[PDB]
């Protein structure tokens, strides 16, 4: 009898944009949404409504707000085994975290390929235009532990597992093309450095202290790694907004055997975007949850999170045709000299029910492949081959972590295993051994072959001694950082400088940072000097002079390394704040709804309170938040109409708001007397990126819509080093 | 690599007939609603391509990836190592006690409703079945430890109840060893192997246990029972099962009745002697396990009948022995069994692993109609087994496990946890919550369906640890089991004291138990002195023997023979045959053993087969040394050439073993000859069946013996034989 | 609670059922290596100290629960008991998944020369140079709670203490294996075991799944024929003969290989049960392999293998 | 037991007592203390019964619970003097 009467803690199982409902698990959030993994699911999915409360062993509750007692006042007795067991269930909720990417989200989804690619591949999930995969995938940060933040400064990962008809396969990528490190061997190192200081366990979720660039400055492989990270890749808008790659070379095998070189690529649909620094750092404070709630509520809006799977391809007599190694994971393959490919479409379109069961317990490795599909002699994907398997046993408990229901195969599994911790499947096989008589030897290999054929390896010729020594052809470390940068707006490239400078300003014992100073003038001079210019630092004049590294196989430049250098800017689940007052004009803030409601864009109302305020004309406006309560780090763009604007106008928010907005390059747009904020941000003629107008005209829309379609204002950023927010 | 047949009939067939299998291969049309519950989890095999765990088909299952033929296995090779890694962590910690354990599936159900005396859904309908899945157990071996070990032995039963799963936890022996449970460490570390060594297995025959004894006499009544041919069960089929504590049952209207749970076996008891039982953990350390799997198979249902002692409340005081105190039984003769129910045992399980040893009991695990006392062993007990389970079986969520899950709803607020399967869909993780309404929701108690609720017992008392001086007697119930006993039980406990000290090093640690015993009965404490050579004191000959137990001079239903209890069906016979066999004796033998159910194995000199004289082809159950004596009922020799035989050493000594175990041996015709080995006259003797052919008289003499089980007159004459 | 005649072992070696068997270190003191010594900082004493809880809290009353009065119900606040009984209740870890069944011993290896000519591992350096050892002898098959005198293969595992690192040299007392590939040891192990439905029988290959697996698989017969013979059921681990079965590689400092098999030669010779006499024995003493190496340890009749 | 994985918790070193601890508690995951009492319980006379309940004392006694009067019903519920 505890709910209210009007229904009002239920939210609706239709999509509603964010903000207007209480999220809710997915099956519950849209029944209606379905795949085969999801249906699979069905069978050890929980209900609550209209259920006795009981003991894990179906014993009903009578008393849950009480432990069993001599007397009133009495001691607490040993028997009360309702008391113990829950408690026991409790003190064992924790299982360990991910070694790495132990902050990430999640969500079910389906991939299609648009034609069959059965010439270079024989993988049954991209024979046909209408074989329909279901996947899961989450994205992560790196470095944090799981009660970590969303937007610092770090790689992300994006490892999707396809469940198939011939298996599952597990496509564990990256949002940067490269790695830090050649060789498998170095990871440790190369994550404790990175990682909080063994001493004292500073700091979480931020590669700006002492170990982690001492690493760098002494292991140059890991510079090209660290541009991308230094540049506004680091700190993404959204997982929607970025950019996957597989980052090894992989191969596709075809029926006869003939071998492909690939190179796996994500591209949004919704575009690249991502944060500036100032913001991203601050968003930890305001909204450390910020992806995983914006991606979890794109979904329940309808907002479904689209890429586009692309394939770089090589032939195999084409392996040397390059300036770098295709095995050297710290070099990319430019999109100039080699094309990707578009291959399928893959769409997230439901949330999970419980995030524990199915994110925190869901099991990713590289190498779990199907036919089709092939490893190379990659160093480093050599090495993770051994590592994903290994960490489950301790994480998930044991070897049975495959019968953990997200991670199931939704096509059949059988063979001669047996036993382990939590084992699920009762095998009824006479036999758990072949070759058996006993049970006919089922179940049976399988040659291979074109369809549902058993997995053989390609027949790769070696050739050479038992060493451990790193290829000559890897021994190279500055090119492509240095085609990194210079496929970078001037704009990306201070914000590169600055991501540098801000993080080496964090390091304690200077020679750490004259060191990474003289990494980077190998690079390119101008970004070096940029650098050692907010340090304090003087270049020599043999840093002066050493010479540029070469250009890529003859490339100046590739914008495709860039995030904006060419636009694919979508306004479709953005969001902007609306900041209301006592009195709001609703001719304008009707005219700014269904603008963006035909765009598809979202809108939050704010106000120095929480409740309603009325309208000029009688409507009643609810608020979603105060000023403070969602801050302008959380919004696209700012929209201010007109109405008793001295309401606000003396409000110390709400001028921060849009000195905030103002000063991370968002758009803004001022209807009527909302104008008299131009004061606040020292814009009167008016500028490029403020939308000034009589009343929200509709052209007025048009103009801010427009703007957001290219994401931020860049020309504003000389303005914004005078304004103190 | 194919079947020639490999595969076992979907029928009852009688012990080696065919090969065993899994349950519901062998029966599948064999059914409860546990056992159609499991089939969600089921893996069959036929016609299944093999693959890896993520479902990709193997191509070659016989051969790592490397570089060359003769080259070094790569570190890319996902298939080996998964197959590697999966065979490397199969184990799991096996159970601190109980460790060694069989199981089956079988259903419960009421005789008539008990709702008179307990609200309890199971008992409430003698129409509703209840799903059962039991465990019997030894107690101090390990998983790998032989069967028919002197020791306890475990007899625990999981009861699916539409109101949730009762887990009855219980032994052979109606006590315990020990008072309170703070020193169950203390009695199990001085009963399991030595720390330094760890010898012996599976054995109480060594210093540390003997010594704990002498130093604790609360252990002397479980010490009885265990030398004691209650010690060495024929089969699991054939031994008492109690739950050992005094527990409530509460009535709709709050009536609290104390009960004492008995299982009664309907083949009734069976023991073995030590020397076959101590030889049988050689030749066949699986005997008990088989017994029971190949039973089922055969039909021969393990049967018991679940019987309750009750005691009103206002009674608790009326014994000169505390209700509370887990070292007292309670004499039948007291407090009768009121027969409540049949337990049936049909079905064996598919996997051994995945049902058998991940099966998790507890006697905490009550329903609605029942409850606790302050019995300070089982108070202790609540704790230990929700304990023990998190690391053996690798978190809290060890109900999620198949075996373990209840039939009935099971919902709440818990989370997480290692290997969590259920994914919860509720808005809400706690309670009270107007999120989901506040579901899901505690339920009042009331008559059926109502949530748990303690009885009131009223407590008073400060916070001690203290024994209750109630508790601070102990010979009695040592003596009443004593003299309760056939002098030849008596015999056999003798000796079990005699050959176990025999076996301790310290002879002071012989001494003292000898000075225990003699503060039970001085006849019992002169014997095992003799077989030591100790020699007991004047002051020992002048102690007084403990009082009776209300009046009781002996209680007959503590004897395992006292009363005839038993029933032949599912037992074996050793038929010894010669190459050339009189077919109208082997005729004749079978069609009486099968007409009681009696099971029988061929066995000759060599496997394969041999020719009757009327040209029927025999093929051989086993040798002689492949199935010696220890392992059937009786032993049956028909006609034909005897002299084959007649100089065997193995035929020879397969009669000896058997005799000296006191066994019932026929010959028919020639076979008497046979009587020479066994230095018996002529006229014959009880227990020898003879006869010129193996006629209808023949058959109803060997089949009664049977059914005494052993022919105990014959134990003066098998000192003199060796074997 | 003693005896006043102190006849509850002597610090002395003494012959097998002499007197009561002992921990090592209180059996032979003055029997040292660097590894034993090196073990002090973890040895626990007894005599002389108070019981207490882990946490170092002195025990007044070991024998009692804390409960509500005398016959009362037992309290959850009784830390010392909840502290015993789960300390008791987390005792077991899992067993070896194989080689589950095993004895072991504390020793020393010297080389009788030195071998730089042909390697470059320093603890075959120098004559007479003392590497403590640690020995584990091990059946295959059964569980850690199965009988020694089962005919099985037999494991011969040494740890090697060296001032270069940890060396185990895994071996098994017949020559060869069963199989060719690791990929196939859980088929064959699978095979050996107690079959999946009833797990059963324990500690024989002398079932169904064993012998099919070796009818199929031919390369199996050359270990089975070791098994089938005498050396399947060895009088003593002091009496059978260690193997490393596989080649492996010496290196010397000039870099040169040479291709190695390791042997261990037992100096009590080689010898053997019978099999009615084996199996017997599994029934009168489960524990005789265990016994007698301890005993034989304890007599002063010490495993010596070359 | 599950977050340190077994029962010897209180040998991690962080975790252990300077003063001395002795039981007959053995075994567990990750076991430390190599233990040297022939006795790995009591009352034993193997060891003479070492190592040793002490008795309550001002000073350096055997820990003794106070002995505080119950006086009530078994029941789950709530002190109206907490409400
Ligand atoms: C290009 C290089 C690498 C990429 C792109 C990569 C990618 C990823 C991703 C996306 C995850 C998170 C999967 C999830 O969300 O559950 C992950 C986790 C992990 N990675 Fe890597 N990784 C790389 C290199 C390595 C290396 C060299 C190692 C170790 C040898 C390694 C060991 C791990 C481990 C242990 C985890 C956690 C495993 C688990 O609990 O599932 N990674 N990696
Ligand atoms: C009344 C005397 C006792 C009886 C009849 C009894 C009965 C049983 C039985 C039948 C089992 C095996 C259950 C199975 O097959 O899984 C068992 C196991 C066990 N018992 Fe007892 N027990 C008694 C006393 C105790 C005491 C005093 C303790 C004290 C803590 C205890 C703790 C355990 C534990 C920890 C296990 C292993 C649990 C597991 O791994 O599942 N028992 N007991
Ligand atoms: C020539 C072949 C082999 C020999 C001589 C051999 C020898 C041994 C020995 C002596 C032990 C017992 C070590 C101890 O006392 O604790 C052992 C244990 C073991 N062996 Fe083998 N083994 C062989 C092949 C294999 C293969 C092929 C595998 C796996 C692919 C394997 C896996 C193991 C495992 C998992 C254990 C348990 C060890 C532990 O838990 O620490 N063995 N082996």
């Amino acid at each position: 009898s505890l709910a209210p009467e009007d229904g009002s803690h239920r939210p609706a199982a239709e999509p509603t944009p964010p903000g207007a409902q209480p999220t809710a698990p997915g099956s519950l959030k849209a029944p209606d949404t379905r795949n085969e993994k999801l249906n699979s699911l069905e069978d050890v999915r929980k209900g609550s409504e209209n259920y006795a409360l009981t003991t894990n062993q179906g014993v009903r509750i009578a008393d849950d707000q009480n432990s069993l007692r001599a007397g009133n006042r009495g001691p607490t007795l040993l028997e009360d085994f309702i008391l113990r067991e829950k408690i026991t269930h409790f003190d064992h909720e924790r299982i360990p975290e991910r070694i790495v990417h132990a902050r990430g989200s999640a969500a079910h989804g389906y991939f299609q390929p648009y034609k069959s690619l059965s010439d270079i591949t024989k993988a049954d999930f991209l024979s046909d235009p209408n074989k329909i995969t279901p996947v899961f995938v989450r994205f992560s940060t790196v470095q944090g532990g799981a009660g970590s933040a969303d937007t610092v400064r770090d790689i992300r990962g994006f490892a999707t597992k396809f469940y198939t008809e011939e298996g599952i396969f597990d496509l564990v990528g990256n949002n940067t093309p490269i790695f830090f490190i050649q060789d498998a061997h170095k990871f440790p190192d190369f994550v404790h450095a990175v990682k909080p200081e063994p001493h004292w366990a500073i700091p979480q979720g931020q590669s700006a202290h002492d170990t982690f660039w001492d690493y760098v400055s002494l292991q140059p492989e890991t510079l090209h790694n660290v541009m991308w990270a230094m540049s506004d890749r680091g700190i993404p808008r959204s997982y929607r907004t970025m950019e996957g790659f597989g980052i090894h070379t992989f191969r596709l095998i075809n029926a006869e055997g003939k071998a492909t070189f690939v190179r796996f690529h994500w591209k949004p649909l919704a575009g690249k975007a991502s944060l500036v620094w100032d913001e991203a750092q601050k968003l930890t404070g305001r909204d450390p949850d910020f992806h995983r709630r914006e991606l979890w509520e794109a979904i329940e809006a309808g907002d479904f999170p689209e890429y586009e799977l692309g394939f770089q391809l090589i032939p195999e007599e084409d392996e040397f045709k390059f300036d770098f190694d295709l095995l050297d994971p710290t070099k990319l393959i430019p999109e100039e000299l080699v094309p990707v490919q578009r291959v399928g479409k893959m769409v997230l379109n439901r949330n999970p029910d419980n995030f524990f069961a199915e994110n925190e317990q869901a099991a990713f490795c590289p190498g779990h492949i199907v036919p089709g599909l092939d490893f190379t002699n990659d160093p480093l994907l050599q090495g993770r081959l051994f590592s994903y398997i290994d960490t489950q046993i301790s994480r998930l408990g044991g070897p049975n972590f495959h019968e953990i229901p997200i991670n199931r195969p939704t096509c059949p599994y059988h063979n001669f295993q047996r036993d382990g911790m939590h084992r699920m499947g009762i095998d009824t096989n006479p036999a758990n051994y072949e070759p058996n008589s006993i049970n006919d030897n089922w179940p049976r290999e399988t040659p291979p072959g074109p369809k549902r054929g058993g997995f053989e390896s390609y027949q790769e010729r070696v050739e050479g001694n038992k060493v451990r020594e790193r290829s000559p052809s890897f021994g190279e470390y500055y090119s492509h950082p240095r085609l990194f940068w210079l496929s970078q707006t001037p704009f990306e490239q201070r914000h590169i400088v600055d991501g540098f400078s801000f993080e080496l300003s964090k390091v304690v014992r200077p020679y750490i940072r004259e060191r990474v100073v003289d990494q980077l003038a190998h690079i390119d001079l101008t970004l070096a000097q940029a650098v050692a210019k907010n340090l304090g630092i003087e270049l020599t004049d043999d840093q002066l002079n050493i010479t540029p590294p070469p250009d890529v196989n003859s490339l100046k430049k590739d914008p495709s390394l860039s995030l904006y250098a060419i636009p694919d800017g979508d306004v479709k689940g953005r969001v902007v704040a609306i900041l209301l007052n006592d009195e709001v004009r609703s001719a304008d803030l009707l005219a700014i709804l269904k603008a963006l409601k035909a765009k598809g864009v979202h809108a939050k109302l704010l106000y120095s309170r929480m409740g309603e305020v009325t309208a000029d004309d009688g409507t009643v406006l609810p608020i979603a938040a105060t000023f403070a309560g969602a801050p302008s780090l959380t919004v696209d763009a700012v929209i201010v109409p007109c109405g008793n604007i001295a309401d606000i106008a003396d409000n110390g928010d709400a001028n921060y708001y849009l000195m905030e907005a103002y000063k991370h390059l968002k758009p803004i747009a001022l209807a009527g007397d909302a104008r008299k904020f131009k004061a606040t941000i020292k814009v009167d003629q008016g500028e490029e990126g403020i939308v000034e107008a009589d009343s929200a005209d509709g052209s007025f829309m048009d103009e801010l819509l427009t703007l957001m379609a290219a994401h931020r204002v860049w020309s504003r950023i000389p303005k914004i080093d005078k304004i103190p927010a």
